[PDB]
């Protein structure tokens, strides 16, 4: 049986699994009243994607498709209607076990971005255009499951009917009581009134004391006052490890210790489990205050008898 | 003595070292005459970083620091003139065996991203689309400073932490000085680039470098510009994470159907970390995205290989 390994990279070499970012910090927030039910940067620990996950850390709150036509929305500005792929550009396909293509947002709020188009047709070189563009993801039009989405512009007439197109993301356009900013609010895959399918499992701490523990990234704001953040269960280099490591696991839960290279010392341990999240033993909110070059070094597997050493 | 491994990721599951891109074909161009000494994604085999290249998928082509001035254009737009830090926010220091900080775009062009801000003293924010022209003598990033331009004519703020996020390329008219195997001055035009990582080419009769190829997107004009880098990024990250000894100067690697078992065509991987191949032709390598590069030993630079 393969032994079960983590990447040795340390804090401030990895990246959000959830949105594209570096992880900033580690942080708890045992009071959180929210179901915590990410669908990206989910994978087992024997190496099993789940929910919306993908490889691609530029696949992450990525769509590919076509513009269709501009669509009135009673909102602000100016609204487009594109239908999505799948990011490797082969058709989605509804029926496949999935919640919606592989890399769509997993949370409610306004995902800002560029929306950028390269031509079909055409020294035989196509046109090209991009503008700046908001897809918020609790609209009733935000319809991944269903093949199309919308977004809108502050450009008015820029876009191109018919033409490939591409959402590359960059922030949040606002975290303002009407943009419906929540990390845990999934958005509704097929539209407003109906069941998202295919979710990856909900996580939480089973034992006493214990409290999920989240790698943090600062998301940025094209306007207004706040400092999002966006917490991911395991950084995308998780997920890519673990998943071309198909190691066995051995245990529902595995010993991990965050170890500083420099002196060697372990800072805290951990419960690395089975669905791919990790818990603690710490009784406070907030951000683990620890050098960036720390890591996760996998010590054995443990059960769901093991009492963790207090952070 | 640890058996040198490369990812098992598909085409598909690969992402551009250069430019924060996914890989969409792989690609030849015998008849190149630049030189290529790109600074991203340069990584030798046994796990050491060269040029500018640093681990993150979200630092490549970034920057972070703080503006100082604005200065409008002559004709159109505004410019604003950025210090630079490191990545993860330490001050930059110039002495620091490396051509650049980390990250730092490695080609001429306008480069298109959006500008971010986040105030110290909650904070308030603002993002505008930015261009930065690497070829510009205000490009000296090795000297800590950048500059960049906006559309926007005000509303971008001083001495507060900036981040640039790339997103493609502005244009690629005559004008816009677009050329992926340019490098920057990173200490502007009259002074040597330093601690570069080497060139890389053929060293024998019909062969060519082979690239990861991704096509970059544009904020206006025509054509389908392309970003070739010498491995994809997550080559880089499991190079350094294995730091397998290199047992010879060049590794014999195998481009596999994994459907099928049967090998497509093989390539040599070399020590410094790049690839070529026997092909006489220009072009994608019109094979499955399933296709995966599998290791199976190392050779010399007598090898010959399969011819494509
Ligand atoms: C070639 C032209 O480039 C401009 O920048 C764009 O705004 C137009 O839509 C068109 O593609």
């Amino acid at each position: 049986s393969k032994p079960f390994t983590l990447p040795i990279l340390t804090l401030g070499e990895l990246t959000n699994s959830r949105f594209p970012l570096p992880i900033d910090v580690l942080y708890t927030n045992p009071n959180e009243s929210a179901i915590v039910q990410c669908q990206n940067g989910r994978c087992t620990l024997d190496g099993e994607l789940q929910g919306t996950t993908q490889l691609l850390p530029t696949g992450i709150c990525a769509f590919r498709g076509k513009v269709t036509q501009q669509v009135q929305d009673e909102h602000r500005g100016t609204h487009w209607n594109m239908t999505v792929t799948n990011l490797n550009g082969t058709p989605f396909d509804p029926t496949e076990d999935v919640p919606a293509p592989l890399g769509t947002p997993d949370f409610s709020g306004q995902i800002y971005g560029v929306i950028s188009q390269r031509n079909t047709n055409t020294g035989n070189l196509p046109a090209n255009r991009a503008h700046e563009a908001v897809i918020a993801t609790y609209s009733p039009k935000f319809t991944p499951k269903l093949g199309n989405i919308q977004f809108s512009t502050w450009e008015t007439q820029d876009v191109s009917s018919g033409q490939p197109t591409k959402f590359t993301p960059v922030g949040l356009a606002s975290v303002d009581a009407n943009s419906h900013f929540d990390q845990w609010t999934l958005p509704s895959y097929s539209g407003a009134l109906t069941l998202n399918m295919n979710l990856a499992p909900s996580v939480a701490p089973v034992f006493p004391g214990e409290c999920l523990l989240f790698f943090r990234s600062f998301i940025p704001l094209k306007g207004g006052y706040g400092n999002p953040a966006i917490d991911c269960l395991m950084p995308q280099e998780w997920v890519q490890h673990l998943y071309q490591e198909s190691a066995p696991s051995l245990s529902d839960v595995a010993l991990v210790r965050y170890v500083n290279p420099e002196t060697g010392r372990t800072l805290f341990e951990a419960k690395l489990h089975r669905n791919g999240f990790l818990t603690v033993a710490r009784n406070s909110a907030g951000p683990v205050v620890a050098p960036t070059n720390g890591y996760f070094r996998f010590d054995s597997w443990v059960n769901q008898f093991y009492t963790l050493a207090p952070m």
